[PDB]
């Protein structure tokens, strides 16, 4: 008998869950606490959601400790869990207009995108990876036949114990789904650490699963502060796995729990400065386009968007003015309205923490090729912003933006490993592109970028089977990929003799 | 023109290197400082080490930064490296006299596995894992083929950087071709940290690669102080991997510079509590022998061996009485004297380090059925104790011994389980055994227990083609494997468009 | 707008398809060319099947090669062709009833387990076969990296052609699945000669896909005489790939042809005499039982049932007297009634066939220690018949009976490689079997036999990742597991340089 | 005790072996059969060599059944057999000068390459390939873990029995090593039946394992006529495998015995019509040398050579006059004549088996750009010819020259896929090859290419890890790679439970 303020929002009842679903059922944190969520779009509050306390750490990772061992989901055969976890995209995606308009609400989401990906790349995601739940194989390799006896072997892929789950801050809703198909699969259950600010996508997931009826404590998901909770669930004993995508700080500190409190696998990611290397061969129109799709997309809030848009020369203004001309053409207005183009940031402080990179770089001799300040109305619409011609030393062409906000630089006419020199030179080192259609010079854009998905002729990928990471400065394991139960799952050995 | 005290010892000319081998050459430490080696047969001193600083963690990971750069192993073809690694094994298996009683002589192992092992079974890790230099693959997936377009994939595996080479203490020289294949094999080049108190194995090694000519640069020893050129090797920024096994102390604090300096890749090993679960049915005349060789092997010095070594009611006596007379079996001796069955620990203090262990747990009330204190001769000879019936909250049934101490304990007649929860319960998880002959009790010997190569009917199988490594309280990362070449290579991403 | 006399038996409408489904539909024969279908339970007919001529294999081969070139299958994405395959197992489950009761109709198997494996047996191959079609891999090697120049490669595994469908007489639909996931998934069509005695579960099985919507020539079955449309298959040039199972016969005159026609690879299977060696060691109560399941299942039709069931002497009359009342215990009624237990054969002379059998031993000495003729009854019911003793120079003791005939013979107390080698000398060289509980007696039972699965201590394990195949005398190319996908994939090679 | 008449030619005592080297010594035919050899540079005879008879396959599949069976070879550990394999290079490439001007007197072959390849390149083989004797694998799957029981597998990699061995004419000596090491090493012994013509650089191998001291009957070689020695190791019960490279005629009348005689697999390999699609846009300095060295090389007596060599338009009379020019270039001299650039072909006949192919083409209307006949001395050099133009329908646009005569074809200017449809509707299968270096115009090139090695800037590549096969018309079954330790060990399967 959950409580929910019914919102009879965008023509449906916006029932998004306020609670700390634990022990099979929803409930509040310590004595009622609480922890509210903003509407981007306005500045405005939507509704009361309740935030944990290390009350709570101690009966997540204790009572979720029960679907792993009792229940159903802990011994029921290879196919159910599949064929129940495949049951979840049954009702899903049947109601991708409330993870859709949510996640248009409550991270203020465009609905075009809302749709597509925030109900249907998540619905993929759920099909493709509740593939493997009855699919995993041993691989049982020839032991020393020790003569004058006989041997064998058989090692096998074990599931690990309970996991932590940070979603980001910045894809709230579809990156649950990215961190609820490669955990739950290996045999475990799962603890779900949201974001806080936007937790009203992730906690509305959790309620289907309800009438979809999984085992009980095998999803049980956390609002709460930032580092208390997260490290209430980063020192725990009974934690056995570790799921976080954010900044690079938090690692750094927090990968020292990971030192000490029990030496358990780690999963981290941070935001990256993929330099997406546009020469000019390729076909203007879409050098442009898809060059500023590159970029803009879901007003700027993407995790790996290469915010270094290298051009040559005898294309510059040209991509310039053409995608200056683009940069007025975009819609800002409400993310679930249609013809929305461009929408508000995530949270206040963060368009004012925008604002100040473009501040910053401007100060430096930067050409602010236009905006650069608040859109003049409520939440914290950003006008799309076009620097150029940036060097590296300056403070906007090393920083990550974390916006819309294309920031140029250039090189010589055909150049290949100096300038991409300066887009190997970043630590960073997530993504990459490149545009080029003589593929005498893709030859050379693609081995040498020490980046982890060193794309050629595309971006914007975000597909279920494309496995992915990072390297080195941001984090280590990866996702959306086979490696991702390559790691999840527990590598055991036998050795018998007869 | 290196300098060596020549050394006529056992019918051979010991030449064991001491400088620090950097850069093509071996040269000594900051300053000609030293760092001398023990005679553990007698306590003695062998020679003059020099023992390398701060000064030259800087020399390191920049000299040998050259073979990984410029010379022949950045760039020769997969055939000759590997053709050049191989013919390593050409020179080494020839001089075991060398390094057969060298590590008789170092480490004090005895001889007759000082030609088994300390050479024969580094000259099987040589030629197996030499294998896969011109052998490794690719394995690159179906991406979207995105139409009205076409599209392709092909991943593949890289070499990484430089590592850290943390070679232990009790296994010197055959523990460093463990870890010296694995690591060059990748495309790489490597820095070694040897074990300071037998580091004359060690640097013995690096001058047949001298006259081998291996690309300069590509692997160079460097003894030191315990935490600081271990702590200046785990905290350079150029350094990309780290290798160690030793103590589960240095790695909790280690870590830490994982999680800060730069968050490069880890690979630390434990000593471990196997619990041996011997049951009586096996053959009671093996169920000793095999036993009595399951933890007495190489005196004592070994890394998983079990130190728990349950057994039935029916033969407890049985086996203890014809194990007591097998205590008394074993010859004390020069380890290069064919007939020394049994020779000193490593070190001075450690034989103490072990007397206590036998003097805590005989303060407890156990059983001392025989011996617990040195053998009254130089060096530091001990003699094999005997304890009985030991159960778990005591001292000595939970600390690692780190010695021939055969430490047994007991269950009741038949229990598969329990006892062996008791075998399941110690959070030391690298090995385990049993023995058994109807298999109706070696199916619940083997599944249940959380340990990282669950054996069954034997033991002691040092092969190189047994992929190893540890669960939660030894470390993570696996040795002597194929995903050995798992880690040590990095994993690219490409995505085509047509 | 296909035809069928509605046949409202077992509770449910049975529409078995009687058509030539070529492109796109299902349709009559040469000249309305028909051919019947036989009710084994009573030598009744059901119904009318046309029956296709050399005039049809002019018609698949090149009508099928529709879907290969042009339509949907021939180039859609990797992911809706298994997802297009897996809504297959969607319908087709749901109607186990059709292919449980016509299987049980149709080849008179037991609806006991026509729900399990005729329907049920089928649902998995469906699923776990439609996993591949978006997961395969290249594998693509370390070419010669020329100096001065830099080199590549990527091979990849690439469809074939057209294939070759023989489904064999004894498992008609299950068997259908069964080489109808391992050839679609490839990237082919294919085109299917059913068994025209029982072809009325494998027409039954197309209408689904009809339904089911998958590329139009993608699949098409074809009923025909014996050795023209199999032979007509076997000549064209069109045809690519060929899949039968049967007789030791047909190949050695049908490998003819590949010898000249067009030199295609080759897929054939043959029966086998699988020596099930069952000592006395294992347990008794499980020794007969399983035993008596080991070769009595689904009516003796089994494909690889062990025909040669040996015993120690400890427990022969044991065993025998035993299992001799266990050969009393079964039922012989309708397949589709519950408790039948034991059906007809599959045709009216086999019946015939299996009695001689029965009569060549008993003649030659055969202690018939029970039945060994027909049941009296209609359909062709046959007595569980047991022989004993019977050495190998007899013509029941090498001959394939095709029956659920338990023809035992006998050894010494505990022998290993003699009577095992009268389980190693029988050329017939597909299954095997084992007992025993101590496994110093399963050490020697699976090396030396030369058969394609050697068991131990199990049978009867039809699953789906179980990859399988046989030796010598009963064909080559695996079947049911990864190389199913090894052989149908062809493999390119490429090389590149810049 | 073996007789050689002693030739000290080149500077050394050619020693090449005349017997049937079989139950450990070189031994004569039926009755001291003989069978002669010819010296290809001036139609000389060498010396006396025996030709067995169908008396000797009696002897060779009976005596090379000790080797596999009894001896050494059957049962020594892994290390030694490739320890012993491995010896064979270290006395084999010492006597390149006995190999080389052998292969160089025997059929003929220059020195220059006699040196490189005809020893050389049989140098690689033998090291590459006894890598994995110590090396080779199982992979041991997940087989249903059947609860309430536990369960297991290990498959596994086994050697199969005898094997054959044919030879091809053209490449007598180094097409051995490739065939005396993929078979060697999966377990078996070897019986070679190699070409007659040049039979005395292939018997000359096997006496240099005398020395090296192969277990006895390992290696067993084999002269005698052309379709009964073939034959008789074509049908015999024993023999287990089947080596042989040459026309497409004996496949297709041999392959008439694997349907009959023992079901044994087949290894059979044609040569084939590559057409080498050079384009101008590559550079026009080495389309045409290496063009040049496309065709002509080691005299045209090149396997896969390819003999349509299209070039675009622009280039063509210039390609042309250039390589007419380059037609001039080449030396006639003596094969071990350091200058010799052009040998005569193998035999005496097959001078004639090409010229009318001149012949023929040019009757058709073929423009003899140079050449064609008989080079006017004696053995049988022939003048490197070029046609011109000679479009499909003629006869020398479809038959296999075996010779080096440049036979061009044209096209419009930049055609992808209806020239190359000239170069994919050949239907000998084997190779390709093209030139560019814009890559836009190598994406179309390689994928659409029904060939076994869709080459793409380069050609002429034999290098040992190029793992080789050929498609429909000229055979299956791939070498000269790891799928040449794929079929050549036997699968088997185990099934445990517990
Ligand atoms: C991967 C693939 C899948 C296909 C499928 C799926 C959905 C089953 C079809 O259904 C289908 O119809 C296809 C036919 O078009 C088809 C196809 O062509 C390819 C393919 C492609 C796109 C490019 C290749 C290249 C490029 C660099 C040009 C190679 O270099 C190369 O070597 C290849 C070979 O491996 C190679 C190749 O196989």
């Amino acid at each position: 008998s959950i409580d929910y303020v019914e919102m009879a929002v965008n023509k449906r009842t916006v029932r998004m869950p306020h609670q700390l679903f634990i022990g099979g059922e929803f409930v509040d944190a310590e004595g009622a606490k609480t922890s509210e969520t903003i509407n981007p779009t306005d500045g405005s509050v939507i509704c009361q959601v309740s935030l944990a306390q290390v009350t709570d750490v101690d009966k997540a990772v204790a009572a979720a400790k029960d679907a792993f061992e009792n229940g159903r989901w802990g011994k029921i055969s290879a196919r159910d869990r599949g064929r129940l976890m495949y049951r979840l995209a049954d009702l899903m995606e049947q109601h991708q207009e409330e993870l859709a308009t949510i996640e248009a609400l409550d991270a203020g989401a465009v609905y075009t995108l809302a749709l597509k990906t925030h109900v249907g790349m998540s619905i993929q995601t759920f099909r493709y990876f509740a593939g493997w739940c009855d699919k995993i194989q041993g691989s049982t390799i020839p032991i020393n036949q020790a003569r004058p006896n006989r041997n064998l072997t058989l090692t096998r892929k074990e599931p690990v114990g309970v996991c932590g789950i940070i979603i980001p801050w910045n894809y709230p809703l579809m990156m649950l789904s990215w961190k609820t198909a490669a955990c739950l699969a290996a045999g475990n259950t799962v603890v779900i650490k949201p974001a806080q600010v936007t937790p009203l996508t992730a906690l509305k997931f959790a309620e289907l699963t309800l009438k979809a009826g999984i085992p009980k404590g095998v999803v049980n998901v956390l609002p709460g502060s930032g580092s208390l909770v997260g490290q209430r669930l980063s020192d725990h004993p009974d934690v056995r796995k570790i799921g976080f995508t954010g900044s690079t700080e938090v690692g750094k500190h927090i990968m020292k729990s990971c030192a000490i409190s029990n030496v358990k696998k780690v999963s981290l990611e941070l935001g990256g400065k993929s330099p997406l290397i546009i020469f000019a061969d390729c076909d203007l129109n879409k050098a442009v386009q898809m060059g500023m799709s590159s970029v803009f997309f879901n007003k700027g809030e993407n995790c790996i968007a290469a915010g270094r848009l290298f051009v040559e020369d005898s294309i510059h203004d040209e991509f310039v003015r053409r995608v200056v001309e683009e940069v007025r053409k975009m819609k800002v207005g409400n993310p679930l309205d249609r013809d929305t183009d461009h929408g508000p940031q995530n949270h206040h402080a963060h368009l004012v923490k925008l604002m100040e990179y473009c501040q910053h770089g401007v100060k430096e001799g930067a050409t602010l090729v236009c905006g650069g300040n608040q859109v003049p109305r409520p939440g914290f619409f950003f006008e799309p912003t076009v620097f150029t011609d940036v060097e590296d030393h300056m403070f906007i062409a090393k920083e990550e933006s974390f916006g819309p906000v294309m920031i140029i630089s250039r090189f010589a006419d055909g150049d290949l490993d100096a300038v991409l020199s300066r887009a190997n030179a970043t630590e960073f080192g997530l993504a990459s592109g490149v545009f080029t259609r003589d593929i005498n010079k893709a030859l050379y854009v693609s081995d040498k970028l020490q980046a982890g998905t060193v794309f050629v002729n595309t971006y914007n990928k975000t597909d279920v089977a494309a496995p992915f990471g990072g390297f080195k400065q941001s984090g280590f394991g990866k996702d959306l990929g086979e490696a991702a139960l390559n790691e999840y799952l527990r590598v055991k050995t036998v050795t018998f003799e007869y």
